[PDB]
């Protein structure tokens, strides 16, 4: 049984157990902010450090994961609060895309909105352009931020969200449960077969976004994280 | 939109919010007990006190949620460690089955290994008649012991253990993660309609049971739970 | 080359390798209970049956040991969560003083705080009578619950805490190291001379206490101990 | 509250968390062989591929850490028993030693026995060329295998044995408690500064060595291991 796990009840620039990408900043309080408010389509990205062998290429095995974290998007006057966050699973090698635009990329993809990943998002804009839903939502991500699956949500200014991932092996099944300030959970689950869409080895952790008239305050207060791969 | 939201941490015989059936007892640390050490094929079972309305036959719609509750199971000389724990969910006039020979039937259906509930089992003993796997082990049961669907598990004896469930009422999935002893954890989901299984009301609870050579500790530590329906 | 070691993963009154002095309680699940919560200033100790050589009058040597266990304190409506849980050294005829007053004495001393004792204490409100830290802590005892160094500590009620426990005597080093719930560890290190605070046969045990409105749950889960003394 | 915590009951070549360097090999049952037999002046160390912070530059705060392990070593027909296991902390970028003649520097110095890490030794040959006592021993060593302070042990062939560490941060002291197969515990600490002996980002891990005429099997059995560093 190989097994990853941590529990971060807070961050402080200089663990190296985080890979810290782009606009990301550690607060005072010991929060993380994933974008700069006074930069051009800011992108910063907080992954682990260490990569996860989510499945053997010897065994065939796939592993199973549990997962919890919480954050807030605080707007901030003049710009439209945009454009969010999203907790996602990529290749060890994975860096912000080349010539980001951020936006609707939510930092993972290029302008098609193609990239290299898996993940969960939290989406505070319509990007027409990746066929969006109307209102905020809660998306499934595979290789694209145009969502294979999405469900109505809303992100209240200044609230504090409690999410908690679930993925399975044996069906390859990506649970969420989001809990809203209001005490009402969302959900959201599909089948998502990582030993067919990632390698071996990758990394976990979270984007934000923005752009020029879309920003905000995009804060990764917890996160607690727990990986097993069978090897038997 | 319609939500339930409870959390015990630790529980007290004497409150109003819990219904207690069998030989279930609370111990003096706020534990629940369920079954009695001293009695043969002891049957305890817990479910809170007002019913929830998973579903709708005006809408049609399900409610999706989330809950976790910590256990711990622990031996005793010169028995067998018996029989598990499980957390189901039932029509909200349930009570133990009439003569029960406790047992492999964990306190929730009938000799044959049958009754009207839906729930997670935590199994410490190989039950043949009910076609059980050689090892400790989790199971999804839909009206019987006979699990639709298992994992390989290990029961530590005196290892407080966290259980995190999701269903997610649109796929119709029930996902389920123990965390171990070493640190590992194990998955199992499975999809189930609990609208063609239960009724509009049901009521969620956890039970153990014990034979005549067979008995162990059963105490159910702490349990939070949200489900949301939405009626629009 | 002479040895003492033992491992308890449960309790039970009848087991008479323990001594039970006050309000000390074994509950069903085999958690040894140390106060009523139902009693004023109430006092329960446990002591190991077997008085332990931690010296020899002839070699002038000293025992080293190695002990970990793990406790549990929850609170309860509506006293203080109080007053804590001391593991202790003490001469094999101890028992809790006469008269005690329960509450920081944490039933080892007497109203001034003096008792003859040695041990590790885990304090749960800042009694200033005996210059307690503002916030909750581990801290070394020495004939006094006036500890000689503390280290900032928070108890977070029903958890589970676990305990290792040093003893070197070549340093007459008393090292400790606390396991909180949420994964972080808190140590604490002092030189004490047992050899010279304490008489040759001595006990180890437990202690808690309470007041009038001071109560809560004050449990020991499990306890393992190792002492080596050279007697050659 | 900066916290490091793992634990491997078994390893798995190909687990990106541990780094291999030199003759190091996993065997089919888990465990780490750090030797190699058929080879001359062996040498092979395991690593904890994350580098730990043990120290702040800011606060000036240098971390406590709690870590037990298992490891055997074995006679082999008919080489000299040698030369023995080292738990060891060293930069970041430590490597095995440039023409590391192996022997008695065990994997961590050089001929004359100089390196830069901090470790505990458990030496099975005596080396007079690092003033090395005459009985097999247990040290802690500073950037030297000339053993800081050293303590009469016995390593017995095929016997399993634990062991557990404690560094507390405020004394600096560094404790340990090994237990023999016979159940006897051997205790040694001393103080060691950790800020000014070692950088700020180090690396935890095992390390063995043999010579043309000293080999034995070096295994490593398991491993555990919490470090929390202050960040307030
Ligand atoms: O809250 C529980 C607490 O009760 C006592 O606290 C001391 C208390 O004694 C009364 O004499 C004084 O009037 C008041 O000012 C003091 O605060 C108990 O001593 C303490 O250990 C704890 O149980
Ligand atoms: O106004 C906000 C809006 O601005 C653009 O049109 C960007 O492409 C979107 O992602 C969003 O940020
Ligand atoms: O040994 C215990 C075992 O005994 C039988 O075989 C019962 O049918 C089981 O349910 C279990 O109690
Ligand atoms: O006999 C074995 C012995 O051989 C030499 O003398 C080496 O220097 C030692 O490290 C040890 O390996
Ligand atoms: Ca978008
Ligand atoms: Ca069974
Ligand atoms: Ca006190
Ligand atoms: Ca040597
Ligand atoms: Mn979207
Ligand atoms: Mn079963
Ligand atoms: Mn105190
Ligand atoms: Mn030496």
């Amino acid at each position: 049984a190989e097994t990853v796990s941590f529990n971060f009840n807070s961050f402080s620039e200089g663990n190296p157990a985080i890979n810290f990408q782009g606009d990301v900043t550690v607060l005072s309080n010991g929060n993380i902010q994933l974008t700069n408010l006074n930069k051009v389509n800011s992108v910063g990205r907080v992954l682990y450090a260490m990569p996860v062998r989510i499945w053997s290429s010897a065994t065939g095995n796939v592993a199973s994961f549990l997962t919890s974290f919480s954050f807030e998007m605080k707007d901030i006057k003049d710009y439209d609060p945009a454009d969010g966050i999203i907790f996602f699973i990529a290749p060890e090698d994975t860096q912000i895309p080349a010539g980001s635009i951020g936006g609707g990329t939510l930092g993972v993809s290029d302008t098609k909105g193609a990239g290299h990943f898996v993940g969960v998002e939290f989406d505070t804009y319509s990007n027409s352009e990746y066929n969006d839903p109307p209102t905020d939502h809660v998306g499934i991500d595979v290789n694209s931020v145009d969502s294979v699956k999405t469900v109505p949500w809303n992100s209240v200014s200044g609230a504090v969200v409690k999410v908690t991932v679930i993925y399975d092996s044996s069906t390859k099944t990506l649970s969420v449960a989001v809990t809203n300030d209001n005490g009402d959970i969302t959900t959201i689950a599909q089948v998502v077969d990582l030993k067919a869409k990632l390698p071996e080895r990758v990394k976990f952790g979270f984007s934000a976004s923005g752009s020029l008239g879309g920003r905000q305050i995009h804060l990764i207060r917890s996160w607690s994280f727990t990986s097993t791969l069978i090897t038997t």
